[PDB]
């Protein structure tokens, strides 16, 4: 045989059998192979990878070497011919807030990162495949079709750098090229506290015995807490306003900072745990820092769960729930709980949730001021419109009163997206989301969209006709044909968000199928889900079965009117009520008597 484990990096298995609490890392999670859904491993392949050279190359990388007998398109050229639109009126989704773009976004990082390889470090090529676009090593740049607009204002290509792969990243490996999952595959507010010890650690105040997370020192929202400034440089947080000055946020998530709602929804959990920390302190004053810490920590993973299965996942999944994520039967240790390469593509279906624009709301739920509503691209790495505009709270109400974007086969991705998204180090606000999207499905060596239909026991179209009937859409079709020649060839990402959305849901079958079996796993591999007999007590879980977004508001901001079904879309004041008639998380079963 080969490699049946390539796992020199992080070999360290120290597994507490009796702990009843989770590992920062994910490990001892599955007793019998403890590195399962561990952060810092390869993403699992549920089909083998396809590559240019069967090993590490992505498809397009060779200009001569086809796929299937057909050249590859640009990446940028399908984002202009069918990702693009202009007109972003009846664009809005009438039935899901925007809470529920935020929410997946959320879900999204807690399961799942894939950070480009660091091979960047003093390096040119971070700023030469910037410079001179030249191909090579790590360096897979979004070259420009010719007639494309950015041609002409922001030279030949957009930068991009290939994502860590496992065994280490400069050298060769054991057959197949592996990337590297960085967070824990479990859905474990690991994006509140870290995947990694170090990190982990730096997040808590460790100066109080109290299990509290570090909070901002240099700035306050009304006497609410911020997450703590990540006080390294250079700050893309800082460089999008030199005059404010204000850094990124440090959150248990790299990413928290990407975009101002993003920030804001970090910001609510933090202010969870450390609120959930000073009640249980009440009940049990006897609790050491660890104790506080670890206790809050399981309660805000198991919130993160009920929303996610219990409010969001129904109305992503539609009548494709119950196929794929029948009412749970227990721990099951012989689910892989791996977060699939696939996935990590699947779930960008959100990218075409993002509307174009964000508002801050004030107490009537009316503008908040001259320049309520801002376009999103102002608000990528913007950390200083939170401290220096009205905090989160405005924010907030936007996540509640303002929608989604619905996904329109002729209205994919915003602009915002897709032709101004701003990367940390590259200076514009000149980026294709959806262009990295499918360069980075062939840099991750995806099976293409046929071979994943059949993975989900669907029809795989190999004609213009057969394309037209599966997109229920003739021209969505030819402009695919014309690209990609056959269907076999189309990437993943854009072919599982061409299909029309399953009924009550928001995603096609295709994509409710690879969505539906991950969401499935994560729940049924995880001997620490929060339904697990063991994990809470029957009481515990009483209570816990009252959470709500709604609550979590309430609790964490000074906004006082909220609706009783958060994702779904609510106007004021018809579909808000007072805090007060929202049921509380009951913290009296955690009372914890010795004597
Ligand atoms: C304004 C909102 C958002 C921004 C600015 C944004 C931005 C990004 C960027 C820059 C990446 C990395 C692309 C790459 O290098 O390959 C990414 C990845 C991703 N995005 Fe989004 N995104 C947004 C919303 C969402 C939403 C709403 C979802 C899900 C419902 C989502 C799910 C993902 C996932 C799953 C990945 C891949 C994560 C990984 O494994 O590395 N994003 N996004
Ligand atoms: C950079 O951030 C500064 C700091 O908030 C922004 O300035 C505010 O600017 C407007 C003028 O357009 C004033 O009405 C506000 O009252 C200002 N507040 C403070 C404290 O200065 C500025 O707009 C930002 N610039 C950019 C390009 O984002
Ligand atoms: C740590 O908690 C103490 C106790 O409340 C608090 O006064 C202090 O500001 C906190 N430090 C940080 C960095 O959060
Ligand atoms: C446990 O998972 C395995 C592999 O997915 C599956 O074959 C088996 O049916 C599962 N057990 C139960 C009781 O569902
Ligand atoms: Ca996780
Ligand atoms: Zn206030």
């Amino acid at each position: 045989s080969w490699e049946v484990g390539c796992g020199a990096p992080v070999p360290l298995v120290k597994c507490d059998e009796n702990s009843p609490y989770r590992t920062i890392t994910g490990d001892c999670n599955n007793r019998r192979s403890p590195a399962l859904g561990a952060a810092n491993r390869a993403l699992a392949r549920w089909l083998p990878a396809e590559y240019e050279d069967g090993l590490a190359l992505p498809f397009g990388w060779t200009q001569r070497k086809t796929r299937n007998g057909f050249r590859v398109p640009l990446a940028r050229e399908v984002s202009n011919k069918i990702v693009g639109y202009l007109d972003e009126e009846g664009v809005l989704d009438q039935n899901r807030s925007l809470l529920f773009m935020q929410w997946g976004q959320i879900v999204d990082h807690d399961l799942d990162f894939a950070p480009e390889t660091e091979l960047g470090s003093n390096e040119h090529s971070k700023t030469q495949c910037e410079e001179y676009c030249i191909q090579g090593d790590n360096c897979f740049p979004i070259m420009f079709p010719k007639n494309d607009p950015k041609l002409k204002t922001q030279g030949k290509c957009m930068p991009f750098f290939r994502a860590g792969f496992v065994c280490p990243t400069p050298p060769y490996q054991s057959l197949a090229r592996e990337q590297i999952n960085a967070v824990t595959s479990f859905l474990d507010a690991s994006l509140v506290y870290g995947s990694e010890p170090s990190l982990a650690s730096r997040l808590r105040n460790l100066s109080s015995p109290l299990g509290l997370m570090a909070v901002n020192q240099e700035a306050w929202d009304h006497g609410l807490a911020y997450l703590p400034f990540n006080n390294k440089k250079p700050s893309p947080c800082e460089f999008i306003n030199t005059t404010a000055r204000v850094p990124c946020f440090l959150a248990g998530d790299f990413r928290a900072s990407e975009q101002i709602l993003l920030a804001t929804a970090h910001t609510l959990l933090l202010r969870e745990h450390n609120r959930l920390a000073r009640e249980l302190k009440k009940l049990n004053p006897h609790w050491n820092g660890e104790k506080l810490y670890q206790e809050a920590r399981k309660i805000l993973g198991a919130f993160i769960q009920i929303i996610t299965f219990r409010d969001y996942l129904p109305i992503v999944l539609g009548s494709e729930m119950q196929k794929w994520i029948p009412p749970y039967q227990g721990y099951n240790n012989s689910v892989d709980p791996r977060i699939s390469n696939v996935f990590t593509f699947a779930f960008r279906f959100g990218h075409m949730e993002v509307p174009s624009t964000v508002s801050r709301l004030d107490e009537n739920y009316q503008p908040w001021g001259p320049e309520a509503e801002l376009p999103l691209h102002t608000l990528f790495f913007n950390t200083w419109r939170i401290i220096k505009d009205g905090g989160i709270d405005p924010l907030v109400r936007g996540l509640l009163a303002k929608k989604s974007k619905l996904m329109n086969q002729d209205k994919m991705v915003t602009s915002e997206l897709r032709n101004k998204l701003f990367q940390p180090t590259h200076k514009i606000h000149g980026f294709d989301l959806a262009a990295i999207n499918l360069q980075r499905c062939r840099d991750h060596g995806m099976p293409g969209y046929n071979s994943w239909r059949g993975f989900c026991g669907l029809s795989q179209p190999k004609t213009l006709k057969g394309l037209q009937t599966v997109l229920k859409n003739k021209i969505l079709a030819k402009k695919l044909m014309d690209l990609y020649k056959t269907p076999d060839n189309i990437d993943i990402w854009i072919g599982g968000n061409a299909e029309p959305m399953v009924e009550r849901g928001r995603v096609g079958p295709l994509l409710a199928c690879l969505l539906g079996r991950q969401f499935q796993q994560i729940r049924d591999g995880d001997r620490f889900w929060w339904e697990n007999p063991g994990v809470f007590t029957e009481k515990q879980r009483d209570s816990l079965q009252k959470v709500s977004f709604s609550r979590l508001i309430c609790d964490n901001t000074h906004i006082t009117k909220v609706p009783l079904h958060a994702f779904q879309a609510n106007n004021y004041p018809h579909d808000f009520v007072d805090c007060s008639t929202v049921d509380k998380l009951d913290l009296s079963p955690w009372a914890s008597r010795e004597n």
